């Protein structure tokens, strides 16, 4: 427990600690660290004159004390090299010699403190020395593992030396697959446990009922952000994206779903459901059947269709698969999709802010810049270096790193039945640079598809796979509004709606002279003029924005309703936009204002599901409205949210019904991960700081409020990114009992970190937005919706615990943290007793 200095400093009556007070030491939970400073009784002012300590005369403990005589020697050699004392001390040095060396070092340290009138240089120098000792750096945290940040440490549930960090929970890996602690026997598509607990930074223990209640509190805050912050009911987020589903306790999915039902009534009818359409980012193939059984309170991605698009269209030519998966490899087999309501709702995409963007930057970095890059922990310089290669590759016909056939992918996504398409910002605008400043070469094609989707895309779907010539094509037909089956004759609006997409994925595609591609348009489209919407050209894609813009290319269906194409129409191409073939055709003569979308019904839902993949849901479009690699704004007019408010008419014109905004939390700046480098909003210290204490990357809190209001002014719903997995860069240190683990929480054998003291950054200020809003709504929520707090959650068997409000985050609310490079012995012991110092 408890004086420190004795037979290692021959100055001890002057250098010993001022008093036996805690305020004399820079401690962490009354423990001492290698970097701790303290107030001695006297300071050898200017290295000359012993003076009494001036209450603000703190000095490094390593100036006067050392854990071992080996460490004293290392310190002496290091500080000699730092202070211009050309004299090292070798393995045989005696204690007397080291003490006199340390006294000389102290004298010249105090001389330099007076000379520079600052002690910063000495903070830096002592830190740098400390990081040379294997017990105080990564060497004792090794071996590294496939954790994204090389390793993690799990806080012990019962630590006698740190009882304030104890917990009865920290139940790990309770993914949807593994929510009960055993693999769910219902779901067999993913043989694994369907995720893992430790992803990034400080891992929130979402098995803690108090933390669960605080996650509900935060969810309520986001869904009432307008009301709460700006006292404006038109500035609320309408929906959520559930982040990192496979790395958090799946109880949150019930908590969120219950809330959406209790507070917004999404289970009552489709109008309520589609007004708060919320999504998961859940990567396991079990998560979609799990979510369907849970009640379709949210929708997951169609990962199968995403993979089908990626490998059939986007991959390099020699790595490209056959085309038939595009029809059959997706939640919905689109061979003949004639259902009024699909079995399972989903959203579909080809790229996201992370998926197939930062992966490509990593590919580029590992291939031409830094082959040792760890996960996605890029440096800004690596990113800007990789972006020149990336941007040059985007424009090439032969691409080594970037996607082929973007427009073909979007032609399928934006005409497919039975899924909500999600358009990625970085496929219409550049992934880097200022928001909406520079269009991609595919902007025109994608915009044309969005507007044509509003005007033409409705009805049943038919997909066909035809072997022609040396290769293959696929056709995708939508029959038109009101025609679910090919035999439906339709009315006047059916006649002028529907669409045909013809695609190939092989630039060598050549049809035989005798080859015919017979595309059945449906019984509403006999003897009808059709005109192109999109056509592949030698250099790219020609888009047609009107019936007159295509006057000369009209063709006709026969009396059986079939368009027929020959080698004269279809062949392979190879240009920056197409590797294969794209043709999109629409019927001639749709009124300029034709709109085949349908609004959600208010009729009562009766199947026990909240979200239904019907024509009303199919009429929606999701827009992921940000890029990880957006440039930082240079002026207020370039702020993301300001631009969004100014350009909301464009999103209305594209049919965007759901704007998925970037997470709006003020980013941390530690740079320990991609998110902490480009500051997208996923690395944060304050869950409630939505540009309040300082602008986020996208503007001020007021800019956010105005962007939400502008989006609502067009009937567009807005989605908040709910990120309960982790938090970064806490400002206050804490001492925990910790064990080195893999990303599943399994202890690493032979690690010196095994039920030992470790210094984390895991306490928030207590003076931030969390301190203001934390738990502030739990009384309102329990009053309105008592059944939310009556539910016995699956992973824990007990309800949420709102009896405690989290005003300051602390290690007891976290599973653990990524390894911090502080070592296994950062907390100082008395060498004789082998006991940790506690003041
Ligand atoms: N870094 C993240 O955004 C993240 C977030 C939550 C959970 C895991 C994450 N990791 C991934 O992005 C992965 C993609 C895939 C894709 C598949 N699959 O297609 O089957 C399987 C495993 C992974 S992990
Ligand atoms: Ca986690």
């Amino acid at each position: 427990n408890k004086i420190v200095t004795t037979r290692s400093n021959l100055y001890k009556k002057y250098n010993q600690v001022y008093d036996r007070s805690a305020q004399s030491f820079e401690h962490v939970d009354h423990y001492l660290t290698a970097e701790s400073w303290y107030r001695p009784k006297y300071i050898l002012k200017d290295g000359k004159t012993w003076t009494q300590s001036t209450e603000k005369d703190f000095r490094p403990l390593l100036m006067t004390w050392w854990p071992s005589q080996e460490t004293q020697r290392q310190y002496v050699n290091y500080m000699n090299a730092q202070l211009g004392i050309n004299k090292t001390y070798d393995d045989t040095s005696n204690q007397l010699q080291l003490n006199i060396a340390a006294a000389t070092i102290q004298a010249k340290i105090e001389a330099k403190i007076t000379t520079l009138k600052n002690t910063d240089w000495l903070r830096q120098t002592i830190s740098a020395f400390v990081k040379t000792q294997s017990a105080w750096n990564s060497d004792s945290e090794k071996p590294f593992d496939d954790h994204l940040q090389n390793g993690a440490v799990l806080y012990d549930n019962e630590g006698k030396l740190t009882p304030y960090a104890n917990s009865n929970y920290r139940i790990l890996n309770r993914t949807p697959t593994n929510q009960t602690g055993k693999k769910d026997p219902r779901y067999t598509a993913d043989n694994t446990i369907g995720g893992y607990e430790f992803l990034l930074a400080n891992d929130v223990d979402n098995s803690n009922p108090v933390v669960q209640a605080e996650q509900l509190n935060w969810l309520h805050f986001l869904m009432n952000f307008g009301n709460i912050y700006a006292n404006d009911p038109d500035a609320n987020f309408d929906s959520i994206r559930v982040d990192a589903v496979d790395n958090v306790d799946a109880d949150l999915l019930q908590i969120a779903g219950d809330y959406l039902k209790a507070a917004k009534g999404i289970h009552k009818n489709d109008k309520a459901a589609n007004d708060h359409l919320s999504i998961l980012e859940a990567w396991s193939d079990n998560d979609t059947p799990y979510l369907h059984d849970d009640g379709d309170n949210m929708i997951n991605m169609d990962n199968k269709l995403r993979l089908s698009l990626l490998f059939s269209l986007a991959k390099p030519l020699n790595q490209r698969s056959g085309m038939n998966p595009l029809i059959t490899n997706s939640l919905v087999n689109r061979t003949d999709d004639n259902a009024e309501t699909a079995a399972v709702p989903s959203y579909s995409f080809i790229r996201a802010h992370d998926s197939e963007v930062q992966d490509l930057i990593r590919d580029i970095i590992k291939a031409e810049i830094n082959p040792n890059v760890v996960g996605y922990s890029f440096t800004m310089e690596e990113i800007k270096k990789a972006f020149e290669i990336y941007n040059k590759d985007l424009l090439a016909t032969e691409k080594k790193y970037t996607h082929y056939n973007t427009a073909l992918s979007y032609a399928l996504l934006l005409t497919n039945k039975s899924s909500v398409p999600r358009v990625y910002y970085g496929d219409m605008f550049t992934d880097d640079g200022q928001y909406m400043a520079h269009k991609t070469i595919n902007y025109e094609a994608i915009e044309t598809l969005l507007k044509a989707r509003i005007k033409y895309v409705s009805g049943g779907q038919a997909m066909r796979n035809q072997q022609v010539g040396n290769s293959e094509i696929i056709t995708s037909v939508r029959y038109g509004k009101g025609a679910l089956k090919a035999t439906d004759t339709g009315d006047r609006t059916t006649r002028t709606s529907g669409v045909a997409v013809i695609e190939g994925n092989n630039p060598s595609l050549r049809l035989k002279a005798s080859d015919r591609v017979v595309v059945n348009m449906g019984a509403a489209h006999k003897n009808q003029a059709y005109r192109p919407l999109l056509l592949t050209t030698d250099n790219g894609i020609k888009a047609y924005h009107s019936d007159q813009e295509a006057a000369g290319l009209v063709r006709y269906t026969n009396d059986r309703g079939e368009l027929i194409f020959t080698a004269a129409d279809i062949k392979g191409y190879a240009n920056p936009q197409v590797s294969g073939y794209l043709g999109v055709w629409v019927p001639v003569g749709a009124a300029a204002d034709q709109d085949v979308r349908v609004a959600a019904s208010t009729a009562p839902s009766t199947d026990g599901k909240s979200v239904h993949q019907n024509a009303a849901l199919d009429s929606r479009v999701m827009f992921e409205g940000f890029s990880n690699f957006q440039a930082f704004a240079t002026k207020k007019e370039e702020y993301t949210n300001v631009v969004i408010a100014k350009n909301v008419d464009k999103f209305a014109e594209w049919g965007v019904t759901d704007f998925e905004m970037a997470p709006q939390y003020v980013s941390s700046t530690d740079g320990s991960f991609l998110d902490s480098v480009i500051q997208n909003g996923y690395a944060f210290t304050d869950r409630y700081d939505l540009g309040i204490s300082k602008p986020n990357k996208y503007g001020t809190a007021d800019d956010l409020v105005k962007a939400i209001k502008a989006l609502h002014s067009k009937g567009i719903k807005v989605m908040a990114d709910w990120v309960p997995d982790q938090m970064y860069a806490f400002p206050e240190k804490e001492v925990v009992t910790a064990t080195r683990v893999d990303k599943f929480g399994k202890p690493v054998e032979g690690s010196q970190i095994k039920s030992v003291l470790y210094v984390a950054d895991s306490k928030s200020s207590g003076k931030d937005q969390q301190a203001k809003y934390g738990g502030a709504f739990l009384e309102e929520l329990q009053a309105k919706y008592p059944e939310l707090f009556a539910r016995k959650q699956i992973s824990t068997g007990v309800p949420m615990d709102p009896s405690v409000k989290i005003k300051q985050w602390s290690a007891k609310y976290f599973n653990g943290t990524n390894i911090l490079g502080r070592g296994a012995g950062y907390v100082l012991k008395d060498q004789a007793t082998n006991t940790y110092f506690n003041i």
